[PDB]
């Protein structure tokens, strides 16, 4: 039997859990619930084997900005792949996608940000940035500047170096993490960990302790700051206003080099090309990867300033991936950047759908059951509460209310997810308003079956 | 902002210098001389931005193995991108193509090699056995298993744990590197290694060094022992017949597991379906990537044993790339697979080819510089050398002659690379006769280049302390 669409559901998914380990689970899992078999999708919208239409209010993982069935990237491909399917360059050799891709996006980062270094994906990304800037640090005769600074609940990918410089206690505990001279100083979630501070103050404590890791662990011995602009996997954490100026403001005064993780947040996720921008901070390196080809196919990499280039460039460099720049990634890529810009999909952003989605998204905090209702761009989240007065956490396990929300949006055809007791949404960018009306239907449906059903099964207190 | 096949090689040179940090290079000296624009390609001939015609005997980067101008691989991309262009396997949901790719794994790998965990390289294949093998352990109730034994002048990659668990000492430099519990012995390079032993001897003796950091490490410390069956990246390094064998029952002794890095080896390029079954070892995983997609789309993965995945089945594994299984590399990667299967691409390697190719090959040691020539199914490496019967090293530093016979190469339309002082070659696997015949002849000019070249140069030579031994 040959392994189809066509094969039934059942079937497909036994073939699933006996062969294919998903990332993220536990695999003895899909015994009782198989996996969901996704079709096709066209829109914001997803077809499962069973016919069933899910609004994808997460973009598949963050990263089909442009949205699905936009056929020029298939185009685009088909005509790569005959033409040239692959070529590396590691020979003295290059290509005229990776070229092309190159100069485009040197134009799109801000600044002298005008170099890459492709990966295939973020996690490839925050790997080069590990080994780029030690070897930096060292070339600049300071090889005693190793250390990378990240935050708790960040995250930067799944390789050995990405899960170390995440601060998901759970990866750390698998693969003996994390690897050396990778540091940790806390997240600006206002929300559970505010105290009785204002957020505008806590955000101002949150990025002076980046100075004061600095100071602990000295200044020769820190390599870099590396932080996404907005925290996506942690949850969608918007920092208070004061943040990000008080972390410009520490990056200027120390010898230290500030690593914008733009994996979720760049190609128009908050509404410009990079969460750097919105939150108005000048990094020296920009991990990409997801939206930068809206997920059509693998690439990722490292936008690097001239300063940063140019001492590298007077150095053999000894890193690399056989599809670092793979020309037809770069075709796709390009492709999709085309879209984003001559479609003004940012200008959508900007100025239609995400002040719509921000208002309707922020009356949620208006529903018993959610605390706060955070939101920047195209990336959201809701506390989930027992108590709005207290920002109290539920007594159960973290995530349990929250699960049971995930599983009624799922039930309800909408994909939100959680984070322990937040949820988060991530939509296309180019969601029409009319979609954000059924994304606010079923997010509001979800929630109303999560509070009866919390209410009903004694979890509503703290 | 209009850069396309039509602007002069010149500006498209300056604009990648300018805005493309190239791997493994000085990105400088592309100033010096800008990079060759790789524009078109078909069966195992490049074309160059200015129309000169290469025979790429390196197949892309060892992993175009169905070679090039396959358009159902596009076909079925452009189909897939078109139906579904991205799903994740996180939320508990998955799509037909990785479905269908695990499936055809778990057939294709031997034994109970039944489980894939995706990626989106080798490097990050290698980054899940990490993470994968030391969960293991620890899930078994033994968290002090850690240390990967990996190998000297190994090649596992290019992440912070790929580097590592390579033993290049110039990636070594880069990014503080090893990462802690990596522990290298030495690779099973006879010609330059092997002092006065003989070959097999010599086999055993590269071998035992494994039991030997077993044995000081503790077994309580060790996790895994990794390594390429061939050597690649190397120099094409074929250990001795007693290689091999010893290490598998090393390997039986302890609670350790053996991982074959096949992300070169796999899917043809020693003879079979993978280096495993050629070298015959039975390794509880294997690292894929490069011929799994002959290289049209990015996606790597490692193939895991029935004991090791249910272990972890059993937990929450906290691990995974947004691309892993993504649906369009994996179609490709699947219809690569059915071409490989139903064509007998390997057949085509093990009963045409490769025997002609090894015939061609190894006659090469019959040239003057030529010390030996290796090969294995459609890899191979022959070692320069200023004395054959000796083995000793150039005078000049290691590298400089094989610099210059990759030049020659270069100068004659074939892609044939130096690793220190040898040559390397991995060409498409539907490779023909007639190109052999071709990739030969290149590479025979080539070699009498270099040869009347350093002649010229006064570098045929050993050291003088070598040439004094010559005293027999
Ligand atoms: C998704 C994520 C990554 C991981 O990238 P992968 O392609 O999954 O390896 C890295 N950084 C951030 C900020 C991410 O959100
Ligand atoms: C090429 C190589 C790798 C790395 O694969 P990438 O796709 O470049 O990350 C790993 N192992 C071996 C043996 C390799 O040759
Ligand atoms: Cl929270
Ligand atoms: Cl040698």
């Amino acid at each position: 039997n040959a392994i189809t669409n066509h094969l039934p559901t059942a079937e497909l998914q036994a073939l699933d859990v006996a062969h294919h380990m998903h990332p993220f689970s536990t695999q003895n899992d899909f015994n009782d619930t198989g996996a969901r078999v996704i079709t096709q999708a066209k829109g914001v919208t997803l077809t499962d084997s069973e016919g069933a239409q899910i609004l994808d209010a997460m973009a598949g993982l963050w990263c089909v900005n442009i949205g699905y069935g936009r056929e020029e990237l298939a185009d685009v491909a088909a005509r790569q792949m005959r033409e040239l399917p692959y070529y590396n360059t590691f020979f003295k050799t290059t290509h005229v996608p990776v070229i092309a891709l190159s100069a485009k996006l040197a134009e799109l980062a801000p600044g002298d940000l005008n170099h890459v270094f492709y990966a295939g994906s973020g996690s490839e990304a925050n790997d080069t940035n590990m080994r780029l800037v030690r070897h930096y640090w060292s070339a600049k005769g300071k090889p005693s500047k190793t250390i990378f600074i990240s935050r708790k609940n960040a995250y930067h990918g799944s390789t050995m170096a990405g899960a170390s410089l995440g601060g998901m206690v759970p990866m750390h505990q698998q693969g003996s993490l994390p690897i050396p001279d990778v540091h940790h100083i806390n997240q600006p979630n206002w929300w559970a960990e505010g105290g009785d501070m204002s957020p505008e103050e806590f955000g101002l404590q949150r990025a002076q302790e980046l100075e004061e890791a600095i100071l602990e662990l000295g200044e020769d011995r820190v390599a870099a700051f590396i932080a996404e602009p907005i925290q996506g996997a942690g949850g969608v954490i918007v920092p208070p206003e004061t943040y990000w100026p008080e972390i410009q403001r520490i990056c200027d005064k120390y010898e230290i080099l500030l690593i914008a993780d733009e994996v979720i947040c760049g190609f128009g996720r908050t509404g410009n090309w990079f969460g750097s921008q919105t939150v108005g901070i000048k990094p020296h390196i920009m991990s990409i990867a997801k939206g930068l080809s809206s997920g059509y196919a693998p690439i990722g990499g490292s936008i690097v300033c001239d300063e940063v280039a140019e001492v590298v460039a007077a150095t053999e460099f000894n890193h690399g991936y056989t599809y670092s720049g793979h020309p037809v990634a770069c075709a796709v890529a390009l492709e999709n950047l085309r879209i984003i810009e001559e479609e003004n999909i940012i200008g959508h952003v900007r100025d239609d759908v995400a002040p719509y989605l921000k208002e309707k998204w922020e009356a949620l905090a208006d529903h018993p059951l959610v605390g706060e209702a955070k939101i920047v761009g195209m990336m959201g989240s809701i506390a989930l509460t027992p108590n709005k007065e207290t920002r109290a956490p539920f007594a159960a396990d973290t995530g349990t209310v929250g699960y049971k929300c995930r599983e009624h949006c799922f039930g309800n055809n909408l994909v939100m997810r959680h984070v322990g007791d937040r949820m988060i949404i991530s939509p296309p960018l180019v969601m029409t308003r009319d979609e954000v009306d059924t994304l606010i239907e079923r997010a509001t449906r979800a929630l109303d079956l999560t509070f009866e059903q919390i209410k009903a099964e004694d979890l509503y207190k703290s």
